[PDB]
Protein backbone atom coordinates (compact mmCIF):
# COMPACT_ATOMS: atom_id res chain seq x y z
CA UNK A 1 0.00 0.00 0.00
CA UNK A 2 1.37 3.72 -0.72
CA UNK A 3 0.79 4.58 3.14
CA UNK A 4 0.01 3.44 6.43
CA UNK A 5 -1.15 5.19 10.35
CA UNK A 6 0.84 4.35 12.89
CA UNK A 7 -0.58 6.63 15.54
CA UNK A 8 -4.63 7.43 15.99
CA UNK A 9 -5.13 10.89 14.31
CA UNK A 10 -1.53 10.90 13.22
CA UNK A 11 -0.58 12.00 9.20
CA UNK A 12 -0.50 8.60 7.27
CA UNK A 13 2.81 7.52 6.20
CA UNK A 14 4.44 6.42 2.85
CA UNK A 15 5.38 2.68 2.93
CA UNK A 16 8.14 2.30 0.75
CA UNK A 17 8.43 -1.73 1.10
CA UNK A 18 6.65 -4.52 3.50
CA UNK A 19 8.79 -6.48 5.73
CA UNK A 20 7.70 -9.83 6.23
CA UNK A 21 3.93 -10.55 6.79
CA UNK A 22 2.68 -7.11 6.52
CA UNK A 23 4.85 -4.93 8.57
CA UNK A 24 5.43 -1.72 6.69
CA UNK A 25 9.18 -0.13 5.99
CA UNK A 26 7.85 4.02 6.65
CA UNK A 27 10.21 6.32 4.59
CA UNK A 28 9.97 9.28 7.84
CA UNK A 29 10.27 8.69 11.81
CA UNK A 30 6.38 8.56 13.07
CA UNK A 31 6.57 11.43 14.88
CA UNK A 32 4.33 10.52 17.89
CA UNK A 33 3.25 14.18 19.08
CA UNK A 34 1.41 14.47 15.50
CA UNK A 35 -1.06 11.68 16.90
CA UNK A 36 -4.50 12.95 17.54
CA UNK A 37 -6.44 11.21 20.88
CA UNK A 38 -10.20 11.66 21.04
CA UNK A 39 -11.38 9.17 22.83
CA UNK A 40 -14.99 9.50 23.92
CA UNK A 41 -15.54 10.00 27.61
CA UNK A 42 -18.10 7.05 28.32
CA UNK A 43 -16.11 4.56 26.77
CA UNK A 44 -13.26 6.06 28.42
CA UNK A 45 -14.97 5.75 31.66
CA UNK A 46 -15.80 2.18 30.62
CA UNK A 47 -12.63 1.40 29.94
CA UNK A 48 -11.50 2.38 33.47
CA UNK A 49 -14.05 0.47 35.19
CA UNK A 50 -12.82 -2.80 33.51
CA UNK A 51 -9.53 -2.07 34.66
CA UNK A 52 -10.06 -2.05 38.25
CA UNK A 53 -12.55 -5.04 37.90
CA UNK A 54 -11.28 -7.64 40.09
CA UNK A 55 -13.73 -9.86 38.56
CA UNK A 56 -12.21 -10.61 35.47
CA UNK A 57 -9.51 -12.76 36.83
CA UNK A 58 -9.07 -16.58 38.29
CA UNK A 59 -9.78 -16.79 40.84
CA UNK A 60 -11.28 -13.50 41.31
CA UNK A 61 -9.38 -10.96 43.31
CA UNK A 62 -7.03 -9.42 40.59
CA UNK A 63 -7.75 -6.45 38.34
CA UNK A 64 -5.49 -4.68 35.87
CA UNK A 65 -4.64 -2.38 38.69
CA UNK A 66 -3.24 -4.86 40.17
CA UNK A 67 0.15 -5.04 38.11
CA UNK A 68 -0.60 -1.03 36.83
CA UNK A 69 -1.12 0.81 40.13
CA UNK A 70 -2.39 3.94 40.00
CA UNK A 71 -0.39 5.14 43.04
CA UNK A 72 2.79 4.38 41.18
CA UNK A 73 2.30 5.60 38.15
CA UNK A 74 0.37 2.42 36.85
CA UNK A 75 3.55 0.87 37.45
CA UNK A 76 3.42 -2.42 39.45
CA UNK A 77 3.16 -2.64 43.54
CA UNK A 78 4.73 -6.08 43.74
CA UNK A 79 3.41 -7.96 46.61
CA UNK A 80 5.45 -8.70 49.50
CA UNK A 81 6.08 -12.33 47.87
CA UNK A 82 6.94 -10.87 43.96
CA UNK A 83 9.55 -8.14 46.02
CA UNK A 84 11.28 -11.20 48.27
CA UNK A 85 11.18 -13.53 44.88
CA UNK A 86 11.09 -13.16 40.99
CA UNK A 87 10.68 -8.59 41.11
CA UNK A 88 7.85 -8.93 38.71
CA UNK A 89 3.94 -9.14 39.20
CA UNK A 90 2.82 -11.68 41.06
CA UNK A 91 -0.32 -13.56 39.08
CA UNK A 92 -3.91 -14.34 40.41
CA UNK A 93 -2.64 -17.54 42.53
CA UNK A 94 0.19 -17.74 44.56
CA UNK A 95 3.51 -18.91 43.04
CA UNK A 96 2.76 -17.57 39.63
CA UNK A 97 4.04 -14.55 38.11
CA UNK A 98 4.30 -12.40 35.46
CA UNK A 99 7.24 -13.61 32.78
CA UNK A 100 8.17 -10.27 32.38
CA UNK A 101 8.36 -7.37 34.66
CA UNK A 102 5.08 -4.64 33.75
CA UNK A 103 6.12 -1.29 32.88
CA UNK A 104 4.08 2.06 33.66
CA UNK A 105 1.21 2.41 31.80
CA UNK A 106 1.50 6.00 31.23
CA UNK A 107 2.29 7.26 28.18
CA UNK A 108 1.70 4.27 26.69
CA UNK A 109 -0.81 5.73 23.89
CA UNK A 110 2.16 6.66 22.09
CA UNK A 111 3.66 3.61 21.35
CA UNK A 112 3.22 3.27 17.56
CA UNK A 113 2.24 0.16 15.44
CA UNK A 114 5.23 -2.00 14.64
CA UNK A 115 7.06 -0.60 11.33
CA UNK A 116 10.43 -0.31 10.06
CA UNK A 117 12.64 2.94 9.04
CA UNK A 118 16.35 3.07 7.62
CA UNK A 119 17.76 6.08 8.78
CA UNK A 120 20.31 8.16 6.60
CA UNK A 121 23.35 6.47 8.26
CA UNK A 122 21.87 2.84 8.52
CA UNK A 123 22.61 0.10 6.23
CA UNK A 124 19.44 -1.61 7.03
CA UNK A 125 15.83 -1.17 8.05
CA UNK A 126 15.21 -0.92 11.95
CA UNK A 127 12.11 -2.40 13.67
CA UNK A 128 9.86 0.19 15.69
CA UNK A 129 6.69 -0.02 17.80
CA UNK A 130 4.84 -2.71 18.87
CA UNK A 131 3.11 -3.03 22.02
CA UNK A 132 4.82 -5.81 24.53
CA UNK A 133 9.01 -5.45 25.08
CA UNK A 134 8.54 -7.88 22.05
CA UNK A 135 6.31 -5.87 20.08
CA UNK A 136 3.51 -8.91 19.66
CA UNK A 137 0.80 -6.73 20.06
CA UNK A 138 0.12 -4.11 17.26
CA UNK A 139 -2.90 -2.05 19.01
CA UNK A 140 -3.94 -1.71 22.37
CA UNK A 141 -7.09 -3.36 21.89
CA UNK A 142 -4.80 -6.58 20.71
CA UNK A 143 -3.19 -5.98 23.51
CA UNK A 144 -5.81 -6.55 26.34
CA UNK A 145 -5.94 -10.49 25.32
CA UNK A 146 -2.59 -10.91 26.74
CA UNK A 147 -3.21 -10.85 30.64
CA UNK A 148 -7.01 -12.10 30.11
CA UNK A 149 -6.32 -15.52 29.26
CA UNK A 150 -2.22 -15.65 30.82
CA UNK A 151 -2.11 -18.71 32.95
CA UNK A 152 0.15 -17.33 35.34
CA UNK A 153 -1.79 -13.37 35.31
CA UNK A 154 -5.11 -13.13 35.16
CA UNK A 155 -5.90 -16.66 33.91
CA UNK A 156 -8.95 -16.97 32.11
CA UNK A 157 -9.83 -20.60 30.85
CA UNK A 158 -11.26 -19.04 27.03
CA UNK A 159 -12.69 -15.97 25.84
CA UNK A 160 -16.56 -17.83 26.57
CA UNK A 161 -15.83 -18.25 30.49
CA UNK A 162 -15.29 -14.90 30.65
CA UNK A 163 -17.67 -13.86 28.36
CA UNK A 164 -20.12 -16.06 30.56
CA UNK A 165 -18.87 -14.18 34.29
CA UNK A 166 -19.10 -10.91 32.94
CA UNK A 167 -22.00 -11.09 31.17
CA UNK A 168 -23.35 -11.72 34.93
CA UNK A 169 -22.67 -8.94 36.48
CA UNK A 170 -23.47 -5.31 36.49
CA UNK A 171 -20.47 -4.94 33.87
CA UNK A 172 -22.38 -7.30 31.78
CA UNK A 173 -25.21 -5.04 32.09
CA UNK A 174 -23.68 -2.13 31.00
CA UNK A 175 -21.42 -3.88 28.11
CA UNK A 176 -25.02 -4.61 26.68
CA UNK A 177 -26.51 -1.07 26.94
CA UNK A 178 -23.67 0.31 25.17
CA UNK A 179 -23.01 -2.14 22.37
CA UNK A 180 -26.10 -4.27 22.68
CA UNK A 181 -27.08 -8.04 23.80
CA UNK A 182 -24.66 -10.15 21.38
CA UNK A 183 -21.96 -8.81 23.28
CA UNK A 184 -23.35 -11.10 26.11
CA UNK A 185 -23.71 -13.98 23.15
CA UNK A 186 -20.17 -13.50 21.12
CA UNK A 187 -17.19 -14.37 22.93
CA UNK A 188 -15.41 -12.34 20.40
CA UNK A 189 -17.46 -9.35 20.39
CA UNK A 190 -17.15 -8.85 23.99
CA UNK A 191 -13.19 -9.29 23.59
CA UNK A 192 -13.32 -7.00 21.02
CA UNK A 193 -15.41 -4.24 22.54
CA UNK A 194 -13.12 -4.66 26.29
CA UNK A 195 -10.24 -3.62 23.96
CA UNK A 196 -12.08 -0.67 22.36
CA UNK A 197 -13.05 0.41 25.60
CA UNK A 198 -9.65 -0.15 27.46
CA UNK A 199 -8.29 1.79 24.31
CA UNK A 200 -10.45 4.76 25.28
CA UNK A 201 -8.93 5.08 29.19
CA UNK A 202 -5.38 4.59 28.21
CA UNK A 203 -5.90 7.06 24.89
CA UNK A 204 -7.13 9.78 27.59
CA UNK A 205 -5.50 12.79 28.46
CA UNK A 206 -5.34 11.12 32.14
CA UNK A 207 -2.75 8.71 31.28
CA UNK A 208 -0.45 11.05 30.11
CA UNK A 209 0.14 14.15 32.72
CA UNK A 210 2.83 15.77 31.85
CA UNK A 211 3.40 17.01 34.87
CA UNK A 212 7.09 16.10 36.38
CA UNK A 213 9.74 19.14 37.19
CA UNK A 214 11.26 18.17 33.62
CA UNK A 215 8.06 19.15 32.13
CA UNK A 216 7.98 22.71 34.12
CA UNK A 217 11.97 22.99 32.50
CA UNK A 218 10.52 22.23 29.28
CA UNK A 219 7.86 24.54 29.40
CA UNK A 220 8.59 27.37 31.45
CA UNK A 221 12.43 27.03 32.05
CA UNK A 222 11.76 26.36 36.07
CA UNK A 223 15.16 25.56 36.80
CA UNK A 224 16.20 21.95 37.93
CA UNK A 225 19.82 21.90 40.08
CA UNK A 226 22.94 22.35 38.96
CA UNK A 227 23.16 17.90 39.82
CA UNK A 228 20.33 17.63 37.65
CA UNK A 229 21.56 19.96 34.57
CA UNK A 230 24.35 17.80 35.13
CA UNK A 231 22.87 14.84 34.64
CA UNK A 232 20.87 15.59 31.51
CA UNK A 233 24.36 16.97 30.08
CA UNK A 234 25.32 13.39 30.27
CA UNK A 235 21.89 12.08 29.44
CA UNK A 236 23.01 13.96 25.97
CA UNK A 237 26.31 13.66 25.60
CA UNK A 238 27.40 11.27 22.76
CA UNK A 239 30.46 10.54 24.62
CA UNK A 240 29.66 9.89 27.87
CA UNK A 241 25.89 8.48 28.62
CA UNK A 242 24.89 8.31 25.09
CA UNK A 243 20.99 7.80 26.33
CA UNK A 244 19.62 10.21 24.16
CA UNK A 245 20.49 8.55 21.38
CA UNK A 246 17.76 5.78 22.46
CA UNK A 247 15.91 7.56 25.22
CA UNK A 248 14.86 10.42 22.86
CA UNK A 249 14.09 14.16 24.11
CA UNK A 250 13.89 17.46 23.05
CA UNK A 251 15.42 19.24 25.87
CA UNK A 252 15.58 22.62 23.44
CA UNK A 253 11.33 22.15 22.79
CA UNK A 254 8.63 23.65 24.58
CA UNK A 255 6.31 20.34 24.08
CA UNK A 256 7.02 17.83 26.65
CA UNK A 257 5.48 15.25 24.34
CA UNK A 258 8.53 15.91 22.53
CA UNK A 259 10.31 14.08 25.36
CA UNK A 260 9.11 10.85 25.42
CA UNK A 261 12.39 9.05 26.53
CA UNK A 262 12.42 6.35 23.85
CA UNK A 263 12.12 6.07 20.41
CA UNK A 264 10.01 2.82 20.39
CA UNK A 265 13.09 1.02 19.32
CA UNK A 266 14.80 -1.90 19.65
CA UNK A 267 18.37 -3.16 20.91
CA UNK A 268 19.79 -5.81 22.97
CA UNK A 269 21.98 -4.28 25.75
CA UNK A 270 21.72 -7.68 27.53
CA UNK A 271 20.87 -7.48 31.25
CA UNK A 272 21.67 -10.39 33.38
CA UNK A 273 19.61 -13.28 33.91
CA UNK A 274 17.20 -13.32 36.71
CA UNK A 275 17.15 -16.75 38.22
CA UNK A 276 14.17 -16.19 40.29
CA UNK A 277 11.62 -16.01 37.04
CA UNK A 278 10.04 -19.13 37.33
CA UNK A 279 11.24 -19.93 33.15
CA UNK A 280 14.51 -19.48 34.22
CA UNK A 281 14.56 -22.92 36.01
CA UNK A 282 15.48 -24.34 32.95
CA UNK A 283 19.02 -23.27 32.19
CA UNK A 284 17.99 -23.87 28.25
CA UNK A 285 15.14 -21.16 28.37
CA UNK A 286 16.02 -17.76 27.76
CA UNK A 287 13.53 -14.87 27.09
CA UNK A 288 15.00 -13.71 23.16
CA UNK A 289 12.32 -10.67 23.01
CA UNK A 290 11.92 -9.68 19.52
CA UNK A 291 12.92 -12.21 17.43
CA UNK A 292 9.81 -14.75 19.00
CA UNK A 293 7.59 -11.93 17.20
CA UNK A 294 9.80 -11.83 14.12
CA UNK A 295 9.79 -15.38 13.50
CA UNK A 296 5.81 -15.35 13.57
CA UNK A 297 5.64 -12.07 11.61
CA UNK A 298 8.14 -14.25 8.87
CA UNK A 299 10.37 -11.31 8.85
CA UNK A 300 13.55 -12.30 7.02
CA UNK A 301 16.54 -13.68 8.92
CA UNK A 302 14.38 -13.46 12.38
CA UNK A 303 16.74 -14.64 15.02
CA UNK A 304 19.07 -11.89 14.32
CA UNK A 305 16.33 -9.64 16.60
CA UNK A 306 16.87 -12.43 19.17
CA UNK A 307 17.77 -10.77 22.17
CA UNK A 308 16.41 -7.17 21.13
CA UNK A 309 13.99 -5.95 23.54
CA UNK A 310 11.97 -2.38 22.94
CA UNK A 311 13.69 0.26 24.23
CA UNK A 312 11.64 1.77 27.38
CA UNK A 313 10.47 5.45 28.28
CA UNK A 314 12.12 6.41 31.32
CA UNK A 315 9.37 9.13 32.54
CA UNK A 316 8.50 7.87 36.12
CA UNK A 317 11.49 5.28 36.43
CA UNK A 318 12.55 6.20 39.57
CA UNK A 319 9.39 5.57 41.65
CA UNK A 320 9.67 1.57 40.26
CA UNK A 321 10.03 -1.03 42.75
CA UNK A 322 12.31 -3.30 39.96
CA UNK A 323 14.10 -2.77 36.26
CA UNK A 324 14.64 -4.09 33.35
CA UNK A 325 12.19 -6.50 31.19
CA UNK A 326 12.88 -9.39 33.71
CA UNK A 327 13.27 -6.81 36.78
CA UNK A 328 16.58 -7.72 37.88
CA UNK A 329 17.91 -5.13 39.00
CA UNK A 330 16.05 -3.64 42.49
CA UNK A 331 17.55 -0.19 42.11
CA UNK A 332 17.54 2.81 39.44
CA UNK A 333 21.33 3.35 40.15
CA UNK A 334 22.13 -0.18 39.25
CA UNK A 335 19.94 0.44 35.92
CA UNK A 336 22.43 3.28 35.12
CA UNK A 337 25.40 1.72 36.36
CA UNK A 338 24.84 -1.45 34.46
CA UNK A 339 25.02 0.90 31.33
CA UNK A 340 28.17 2.16 32.05
CA UNK A 341 30.23 -0.87 33.12
CA UNK A 342 28.76 -3.61 31.68
CA UNK A 343 31.26 -3.73 28.80
CA UNK A 344 34.46 -3.09 30.97
CA UNK A 345 33.50 -4.92 34.07
CA UNK A 346 31.27 -8.03 32.99
CA UNK A 347 32.05 -10.16 36.04
CA UNK A 348 30.23 -7.46 38.16
CA UNK A 349 27.38 -7.98 36.28
CA UNK A 350 27.10 -11.64 35.26
CA UNK A 351 28.68 -13.22 38.41
CA UNK A 352 32.42 -13.32 37.77
CA UNK A 353 31.59 -14.60 34.05
CA UNK A 354 33.15 -12.71 31.54
CA UNK A 355 30.02 -12.41 29.17
CA UNK A 356 26.44 -12.33 28.67
CA UNK A 357 24.03 -14.81 30.84
CA UNK A 358 21.05 -14.28 29.87
CA UNK A 359 21.70 -14.60 25.62
CA UNK A 360 22.07 -17.85 24.19
CA UNK A 361 25.82 -18.43 22.66
CA UNK A 362 24.11 -18.49 19.07
CA UNK A 363 23.05 -15.12 19.68
CA UNK A 364 26.00 -13.04 21.43
CA UNK A 365 26.70 -11.39 18.25
CA UNK A 366 23.22 -9.66 18.43
CA UNK A 367 24.61 -7.52 21.53
CA UNK A 368 25.42 -4.03 21.40
CA UNK A 369 28.55 -3.55 21.36
CA UNK A 370 29.10 -0.22 19.75
CA UNK A 371 26.79 2.22 21.13
CA UNK A 372 28.30 4.39 23.88
CA UNK A 373 28.79 3.43 26.37
CA UNK A 374 28.62 -0.32 25.89
CA UNK A 375 31.75 0.56 23.44
CA UNK A 376 34.49 -0.07 25.48
CA UNK A 377 36.51 -3.17 26.39
CA UNK A 378 37.12 -5.17 29.69
CA UNK A 379 39.95 -3.65 31.45
CA UNK A 380 39.89 0.21 30.34
CA UNK A 381 38.00 3.07 31.73
CA UNK A 382 34.28 3.31 31.66
CA UNK A 383 32.87 6.28 29.89
CA UNK A 384 31.31 7.70 32.99
CA UNK A 385 32.46 8.04 36.78
CA UNK A 386 30.44 7.04 40.01
CA UNK A 387 29.85 10.40 40.38
CA UNK A 388 28.36 10.60 36.80
CA UNK A 389 25.92 7.70 37.59
CA UNK A 390 24.68 9.78 40.56
CA UNK A 391 24.48 12.61 38.31
CA UNK A 392 22.22 10.40 36.09
CA UNK A 393 19.76 9.13 38.75
CA UNK A 394 19.20 12.93 40.06
CA UNK A 395 18.50 13.77 36.39
CA UNK A 396 15.81 10.21 36.32
CA UNK A 397 14.79 11.53 39.43
CA UNK A 398 13.05 15.17 37.10
CA UNK A 399 11.24 12.82 35.31
CA UNK A 400 8.36 11.68 37.82
CA UNK A 401 5.08 12.78 37.43
CA UNK A 402 4.05 15.74 40.34
CA UNK A 403 1.63 13.29 42.51
CA UNK A 404 4.27 10.65 42.54
CA UNK A 405 8.03 12.42 43.98
CA UNK A 406 7.01 11.08 47.34
CA UNK A 407 8.04 7.54 46.63
CA UNK A 408 11.38 8.18 44.90
CA UNK A 409 14.52 7.27 47.40
CA UNK A 410 17.00 10.41 48.10
CA UNK A 411 20.13 8.31 48.25
CA UNK A 412 21.69 7.51 45.03
CA UNK A 413 21.19 3.87 45.58
CA UNK A 414 18.14 3.80 47.07
CA UNK A 415 14.94 1.43 46.46
CA UNK A 416 11.72 3.56 45.74
CA UNK A 417 9.07 3.26 48.92
CA UNK A 418 6.33 0.93 49.72
CA UNK A 419 3.72 3.38 51.74
C1 LIG B 1 0.20 -8.67 36.38
C2 LIG B 1 -0.17 -10.14 36.63
C3 LIG B 1 -0.53 -8.14 35.13
C4 LIG B 1 -1.85 -7.91 35.01
C5 LIG B 1 -2.97 -8.31 35.99
C6 LIG B 1 -2.05 -7.04 33.89
N1 LIG B 1 -0.82 -6.78 33.32
FE1 LIG B 1 -0.44 -5.34 31.92
N2 LIG B 1 1.50 -6.03 31.77
C7 LIG B 1 2.08 -6.94 32.65
C8 LIG B 1 3.44 -7.18 32.26
C9 LIG B 1 4.42 -8.20 32.83
C10 LIG B 1 3.66 -6.36 30.99
C11 LIG B 1 4.86 -6.44 30.03
C12 LIG B 1 4.78 -7.79 29.32
C13 LIG B 1 5.73 -7.84 28.16
O1 LIG B 1 5.81 -8.91 27.51
O2 LIG B 1 6.35 -6.80 27.86
C14 LIG B 1 2.39 -5.72 30.74
C15 LIG B 1 2.17 -4.83 29.72
C16 LIG B 1 1.01 -4.14 29.49
C17 LIG B 1 0.79 -3.22 28.40
C18 LIG B 1 1.83 -2.88 27.30
C19 LIG B 1 2.74 -1.77 27.80
C20 LIG B 1 3.89 -1.51 26.87
O3 LIG B 1 4.24 -2.38 26.01
O4 LIG B 1 4.43 -0.38 26.94
C21 LIG B 1 -0.47 -2.77 28.50
C22 LIG B 1 -1.17 -1.75 27.57
C23 LIG B 1 -1.10 -3.41 29.62
N3 LIG B 1 -0.14 -4.18 30.27
C24 LIG B 1 -2.43 -3.32 29.97
C25 LIG B 1 -3.06 -4.12 30.89
C26 LIG B 1 -4.49 -4.29 31.01
C27 LIG B 1 -5.50 -3.36 30.32
C28 LIG B 1 -4.72 -5.14 32.02
C29 LIG B 1 -6.07 -5.69 32.53
C30 LIG B 1 -6.92 -6.27 31.39
C31 LIG B 1 -3.45 -5.72 32.41
N4 LIG B 1 -2.46 -5.01 31.76
C32 LIG B 1 -3.27 -6.66 33.40
C33 LIG B 1 1.49 -7.47 33.78
C34 LIG B 1 0.13 -7.46 34.04
C1 LIG C 1 20.12 2.09 22.96
C2 LIG C 1 21.38 1.40 22.40
C3 LIG C 1 20.29 2.38 24.47
C4 LIG C 1 21.08 3.28 25.04
C5 LIG C 1 22.23 4.06 24.38
C6 LIG C 1 20.79 3.32 26.46
N1 LIG C 1 19.70 2.52 26.68
FE1 LIG C 1 18.59 2.40 28.39
N2 LIG C 1 17.65 0.72 27.62
C7 LIG C 1 17.82 0.23 26.33
C8 LIG C 1 16.97 -0.93 26.15
C9 LIG C 1 16.84 -1.84 24.91
C10 LIG C 1 16.39 -1.21 27.53
C11 LIG C 1 15.54 -2.42 27.95
C12 LIG C 1 16.47 -3.56 28.36
C13 LIG C 1 15.73 -4.62 29.12
O1 LIG C 1 16.32 -5.71 29.35
O2 LIG C 1 14.53 -4.39 29.45
C14 LIG C 1 16.87 -0.15 28.38
C15 LIG C 1 16.48 0.03 29.68
C16 LIG C 1 16.80 1.10 30.48
C17 LIG C 1 16.41 1.25 31.87
C18 LIG C 1 15.30 0.43 32.56
C19 LIG C 1 13.97 1.18 32.55
C20 LIG C 1 12.83 0.35 33.07
O3 LIG C 1 11.66 0.78 32.87
O4 LIG C 1 13.02 -0.83 33.46
C21 LIG C 1 17.03 2.33 32.35
C22 LIG C 1 16.88 2.97 33.74
C23 LIG C 1 17.88 2.86 31.31
N3 LIG C 1 17.77 2.04 30.21
C24 LIG C 1 18.73 3.94 31.44
C25 LIG C 1 19.62 4.37 30.49
C26 LIG C 1 20.62 5.40 30.67
C27 LIG C 1 20.65 6.37 31.86
C28 LIG C 1 21.37 5.45 29.57
C29 LIG C 1 22.55 6.41 29.29
C30 LIG C 1 23.67 6.15 30.32
C31 LIG C 1 20.83 4.49 28.62
N4 LIG C 1 19.82 3.78 29.25
C32 LIG C 1 21.34 4.20 27.37
C33 LIG C 1 18.50 0.86 25.32
C34 LIG C 1 19.37 1.91 25.48
CL1 LIG D 1 6.30 -17.06 46.39
CL1 LIG E 1 8.08 22.24 20.34
MG1 LIG F 1 24.79 -5.87 15.60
Amino acid sequence: PPTTVLLPGAPPERVVDTIGRGTPQVASKVDPTAAVFRPDPTLAALGKRVFFDPALSEPRGMSCASCHDPGRAFAPTLSPAALAGPRVPQGSRPGHFSRRNAPSLLYVRYVPRRHFYQDDDALAPAPFGGLFSDGRADTLAEQLRGPLFDPDEMNNASAAALMRKIGRTGLGAALAGRFGPSVRRDPERMVRVLGEAMQAYLQSDEMAPFSSRYDAYVTKRAPLTPQEMRGLALFRNPDKGNCMSCHTLSDTASRPERSLFTDFGYDAIAVPRNRALPANRDPRHFDNGLCDTAAKLRWPEPTQWCAYLRTPGLRNVAIKESFMHNGVFDTLRDAVAFMNTRSTDPARWYHGRDTFDDVPRAYRGNVNVNSTPMNRRPGTPPAMTDADVDDLVAFLRTLTDARYVGLMPTAPDGKAARP
